[PDB]
């Protein structure tokens, strides 16, 4: 048939020929002879000018006014822009639409359904690390809104020729405090066992709590980070209790509204936007999975499989996923009560099966990494464990970049 | 570029040398990863293939370079400039089956891929003989429930003729039959073989869990029909510890998972009929064959007996349900002292494997999306444990069906 990738779906049966991957501009870590694709992160004048000359195309097929007078002349512009300065500037609507294909085109997010309905807060004015701040609140309060979540993105100024970064040192917007302990152990979140001593060695007077949550350290170009205390009214927790045993509320354990990141590029037809954080809101099993259960992360199973009092002596008693799961409902269920928006893994996949088939028919296919959209627990259960996928990179896109310390 | 591999749970890295002794291109490129697809669409290269070979053998008995070496390379030069193709010394059979094991990427279970035990059955000329040699295979693996893991291998694919080959994808299958109001009774993974096997005279029956016959084929013939003696088909009756009710679901299982549509390749040689068996880890059963929903699909049936509100997907019935079945296939299997391994002692064991194929070889290839177990993957240190995944001969290898 086609010499586009076939993909087969084996709950189904049914066949789709992935030919959006053509459009790829950038090549993945695979080659012939080893895949790669299982590794979390594997390691310009006129390079601009064909960045950006694709990205105005994408802007001008998503308008759909491709070939037209004000096309060519978005491209001229673009060029000379380039020609006398080496840089080129977004129009609003063209920051808009790329924020939202960058979205829609990580591999990664199982929440891609929703990509079209992105707040994106044009921050590109912004000339301080204190109205960065003011910036952040205002993105925390309007994504919050008291639990009802609304995605978005703030999008910061760009890289610049010889000029600083803008940065938010903090991968989130919302971190809980890790403690490193004289015997070794942590208190807090491990995963931010480094940040959290950047704030100390910054002037920040830490706590002892295993949910203290954290100050932001924010870089204006060329400046020292600086060091700002979200007003805890601003920071939606719930407090977790499990619907049937009684004695879950006694653990204390709590989780944030908020999924912000904090640390991630994105990148738009060449442009880098080095402080852009984006916000949604959470899958169930990445509290109650990943954050709680991760032995390198809070590591709870143990804890909660005694209180239900069931053999954790032995593997093939399936204390671990027995206890898992009533963390997971616990968290489905604190959330709930708290009208806090949170989508369960079923209802998540179910409705990243339906962008799957929105996407095939819009674009020919979808970019997807396995490995990061099935869930954690529970993965053949979902649709989505059963479907092939193929994995490239498009652009706009969101990327890792290296920490700015 | 030798890939860097990271553990992220313990934050431990290796670099995967092992790979470059791949000679097989797999289905991905630098502009995309087919790394999730299931299955991606001379006399010179079966000399470099066999070469290539006898060289692995003759290291793996420290003897490389010896009279021994040297002279069974000339063996296989001379027979290949004769005739086209070579043949395997017995223990250099025994030797490659291993080496295919060891190299499945698929395959949690490779810990144990030194003791297999490897019946060569090179020496048939029919399938009333693959019958005898595979009942003599079910008896030897399945051991009266103390499993035990085995491959037979038959003679292998000639340029003049057709293949020897079993027709069905394993030793032991349920029948799967279709109602013309589209429904299946039995497995409907079986739908097919179920099929093909009334079409050459089996009498169906109606249950759930009815057993197949074998469709043996001999080169060149029509396959033929045996039906395996219900007295070697060991076979689990699934209860609950705690639910009485379960056992009144009248689930069972069979105890020996012996794949049986495989080709496997040594040397540059093919061998159509090569069926191989270790013991089932419970997720196997447990998760996918009885709650897949293109499987028997039994979630529902269960999180009902259970008493859950079916009538949302967050009170997360299906995970609730899945547990126990899994739980109940782990406990039957135990009380008829019929092997089976866990998710989580598996996932250990193979973390073990890991770490032993790094000092032995410089590296393992794996594919996470089948090493990660279908329930609780996250709960499982495989899951923090980056993967290359890559092609090293002796391999098992799919191949089309031969109808
Ligand atoms: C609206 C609800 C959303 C849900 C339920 C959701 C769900 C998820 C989940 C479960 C992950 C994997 C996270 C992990 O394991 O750490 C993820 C990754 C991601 N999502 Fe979303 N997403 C949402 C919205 C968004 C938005 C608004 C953006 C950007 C504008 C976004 C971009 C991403 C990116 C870039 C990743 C990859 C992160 C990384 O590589 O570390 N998603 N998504
Ligand atoms: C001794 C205990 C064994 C255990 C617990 C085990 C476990 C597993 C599991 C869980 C899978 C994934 C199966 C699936 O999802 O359908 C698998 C695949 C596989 N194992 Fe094993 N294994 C064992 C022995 C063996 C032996 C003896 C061989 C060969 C001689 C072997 C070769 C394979 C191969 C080739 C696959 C991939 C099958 C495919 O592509 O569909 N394993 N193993
Ligand atoms: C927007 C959004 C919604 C939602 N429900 N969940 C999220 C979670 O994304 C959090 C991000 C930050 C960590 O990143 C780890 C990481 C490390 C490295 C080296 C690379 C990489 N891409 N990602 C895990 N995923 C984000
Ligand atoms: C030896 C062994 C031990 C154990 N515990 N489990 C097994 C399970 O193997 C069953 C085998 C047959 C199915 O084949 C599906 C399949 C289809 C296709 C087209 C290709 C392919 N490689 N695999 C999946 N795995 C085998
Ligand atoms: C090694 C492996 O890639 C790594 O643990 C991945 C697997 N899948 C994941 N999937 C999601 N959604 N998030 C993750 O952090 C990870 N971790
Ligand atoms: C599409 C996807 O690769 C397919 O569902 C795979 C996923 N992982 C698997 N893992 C195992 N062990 N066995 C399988 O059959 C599958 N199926
Ligand atoms: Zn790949």
């Amino acid at each position: 048939g086609p010499k586009f990738p076939r993909v087969k779906n084996w709950e189904l049966g049914s066949i789709t020929y992935d030919t959006l991957c053509a459009q790829s501009q950038q090549d993945g870590p695979c080659t012939p002879r080893r895949c790669l694709g299982s590794l979390v992160l594997p390691r310009p004048a006129e390079q601009l000018l064909s960045q950006a000359r694709d990205f105005i195309n994408q802007y001008y097929s998503s308008i759909k006014r491709s070939g037209s007078q004000a096309h060519e002349e978005r491209l001229q512009e673009v060029e000379a822009e380039v020609a006398s300065t080496g840089t080129y500037h977004l129009r609003e609507s063209e920051l808009v639409f790329g924020a939202k294909q960058a979205w829609r085109n990580a591999p990664r997010c199982v929440g891609r359904i929703q990509w079209g309905k992105l707040q994106v807060f044009d921050a590109r004015d912004c000339s301080s690390a204190q109205e960065m701040f003011t910036y952040i609140c205002n993105h925390i309060k309007y994504a919050t809104n008291r639990g009802n979540l609304r995605s978005a993105i703030t999008v910061f100024p760009q890289r610049a020729p010889g000029r600083g970064d803008f940065r938010i040192w903090n991968s989130q917007l919302v971190r809980y405090a890790g403690y490193r302990q004289q015997d070794g152990s942590v208190r807090g979140d491990p995963a931010n066992v480094e940040i959290t001593e950047l704030c100390i060695q910054h002037g920040w007077t830490p706590g002892n709590g295993r949910f203290d949550v954290l100050p932001l350290l924010l870089q204006a170009p060329d400046e020292a980070p600086e060091l700002f205390v979200l007003p805890p009214e601003l920071v939606l927790e719930v407090p977790l209790e499990h619907p049937t045993l009684e004695w879950f509320a006694a653990l204390g354990l709590r989780w944030y509204a908020l999924p912000a990141v904090s640390n991630m590029l994105l990148e738009i037809g060449g442009l880098e936007f080095s402080a852009a954080p984006f916000s949604g809101w959470y899958m169930s099993t990445e509290i109650g999975t990943r954050n709680l259960c991760d032995p390198h992360r809070y590591n709870i199973l143990e804890d909660v499989a005694v209180c239900m009092d069931l053999d954790t002596r032995t593997t093939s008693s399936l204390w671990k996923d027995k206890a898992a799961v009533e963390i997971n409902l616990a968290v489905l269920h604190s959330f709930q009560l708290a009208k806090v928006t949170i989508v369960d893994h079923h209802a998540a996949t179910v409705s990243f099966m339906k962008h799957l088939d929105n996407e095939q028919k819009a674009r020919g296919g979808c970019p997807a990494d396995w490995a990061w959209i099935v869930p954690p627990i529970s993965g053949s259960l979902t649709p989505v464990f059963h479907q092939e996928m193929v994995n490239y990179i498009l652009s706009p896109a969101f990327r890792a970049q290296p920490d700015p310390w």
